[PDB]
């Protein structure tokens, strides 16, 4: 298991446009298109995203490209983020996983509420922060990848996805 093969089993692969759990145009493995209620902006989205005019329909080598772009932009945002690098680089190679799996999900902004659980997992105290990530928006609106996320901070393991 990696980051590839974890975002893949929380974001599924879908080719055509579809609206992800929060109603926004999503395509492939988690790329948002836009949070626009407009099918055509999010179709304008994904050509720019491609580059060519595609009519709302991708590849799996397309899907897998922009995947491959959005791991790496949310790594690099990471690093650039004065608030998550620390956090990140004090944290093993799996559960820096789960961080990045967290930022990709909900971006720098989604995770800028998460202060206290971020010390926790600093300081390396897995019961507690898996506790605190859990009092959340992001748990009670995506409650099985929470737990699978959570359980790989609390653990340092890649149990939860074992299975699937
Ligand atoms: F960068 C992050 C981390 F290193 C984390 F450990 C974490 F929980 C987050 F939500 C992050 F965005
Ligand atoms: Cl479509």
């Amino acid at each position: 298991m990696n980051i590839f093969e974890m975002l893949r089993i929380d974001e599924g692969l879908r080719l055509k446009i579809y609206k992800d759990t929060e109603g926004y145009y999503t395509i492939g493995i988690g790329h948002l298109l836009t949070k626009s209620p407009s099918l055509n902006a999010a179709k304008s989205e994904l050509d720019k995203a491609i580059g060519r005019n595609t009519n709302g329909v991708i590849t799996k080598d397309e899907a897998e490209k922009l995947f491959n772009q959005d791991v790496d932009a949310a790594v690099r945002g990471i690093l650039r983020n004065a608030k998550l690098k620390p956090v990140y680089d004090s944290l093993d190679a799996v559960r820096r996983a789960a961080a990045i799996n967290m930022v990709f999900q909900m971006g720098e902004t989604g995770v800028a509420g998460f202060t206290n659980s971020l010390r926790m997992l600093q300081q390396k105290r897995w019961d507690e922060a898996a506790v605190n990530l859990a009092k959340s928006r992001w748990y009670n609106q995506t409650p099985n990848r929470a737990k699978r996320v959570i359980t790989t901070f609390r653990t340092g393991t890649w149990d939860a996805y074992k299975n699937l």
